């Protein structure tokens, strides 16, 4: 059910990288990994988080639909595509910590956390401040329990309305051609050690779908891209993309 394939420390190890790429073939329901105990620490889920707490915003009303314009509050940021107005599209584009802040503001701590159960996502601990602890809170995720969730949301089997789900997993569209989709939500993580980039998602093909999530250490933000890179390297490998 879960096979280690050390070939792919070598996808990190040639950037002097170190981090954890988790597979999971969804039609054979089989799972690869490059370090199975990697696979299961937990780490702040960063953006991440963005993917449930859109999801609970729109479930209970926070959020209306995609089209609905957060407008930015006129204070500078050092991220200029956070000083502009946002929908749940763009939001979750382009990370705007800002706008989910005020959702899970909205949302308030009681909801927040009978719904991260309800998910069964992490450690379901939102210990901290209600508009910061996925980054600097009590509240953790390992890969695999990022592909648990994943796939529930995949099948719509999240404990929320289906429009719920289905608006979300189009807000997590991030690339398309004629050879695959991906819909995916990257992270960041850096308020807490060790810092980490964090990148979660699927690849719809044809006939079947693999989900994915990876994290790897980040000590500075110049290695941001390779959270991409690597994954798309162990797909290429794995014959999943061209
Ligand atoms: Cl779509």
């Amino acid at each position: 059910e879960w096979q280690e394939n050390k070939s792919w420390n070598a996808h990190f190890t040639e950037h002097k990288s170190q981090g954890v790429v988790v597979l999971w073939n969804e039609n054979k329901q089989q799972g690869f990994t490059n370090n199975l105990k990697r696979a299961n620490q937990a780490f702040l889920p960063a953006s991440t988080f963005k993917i449930p707490n859109s999801l609970i915003a729109l479930d209970l009303g926070v959020v209306k639909d995609e089209h609905q314009v957060f407008k930015w509050d006129g204070q500078t940021r050092d991220i200029a595509t956070w000083n502009r107005d946002h929908n749940l599209i763009t939001a979750m584009k382009y990370s705007v910590v800002p706008v989910y802040q005020e959702f899970a503001r909205q949302i308030g701590e009681a909801r927040m956390s009978k719904m991260l159960h309800a998910f069964d996502y992490g450690n379901e601990d939102i210990s901290g401040n209600v508009d910061s602890f996925w980054l600097d809170g009590g509240i953790r995720i390992s890969a695999t329990e990022q592909i648990s969730f994943l796939r529930k949301l995949y099948h719509n089997k999240l404990h929320v309305s289906e429009r719920s789900q289905r608006i979300v997993k189009q807000a997590m569209l991030t690339e398309a051609n004629g050879d695959y989709i991906i819909r995916a939500k990257t992270g960041y993580s850096t308020r807490i050690e060790p810092k980490i980039g964090w990148w979660v998602g699927w690849v719809e093909l044809d006939d079947n779908v693999w989900f994915f999530a990876m994290n790897m250490d980040m000590p500075t933000s110049d290695g941001l891209g390779l959270r991409q890179a690597i994954t798309k390297e162990v797909l290429k490998q794995e014959k999943i993309i061209p």
